[PDB]
């Protein structure tokens, strides 16, 4: 059981990355 718990986690998490990487691509052309 602890499987179907962690493979759906490292899926909620996997959300929220692509998330900021989508904000700091847009200050980098301003500040680097």
């Amino acid at each position: 059981g602890l499987r179907k718990r962690l493979r759906k986690f490292r899926n909620k998490i996997k959300e929220k990355l692509k998330k900021i990487g989508q904000k700091i691509q847009g200050l980098l052309p301003k500040l680097a």
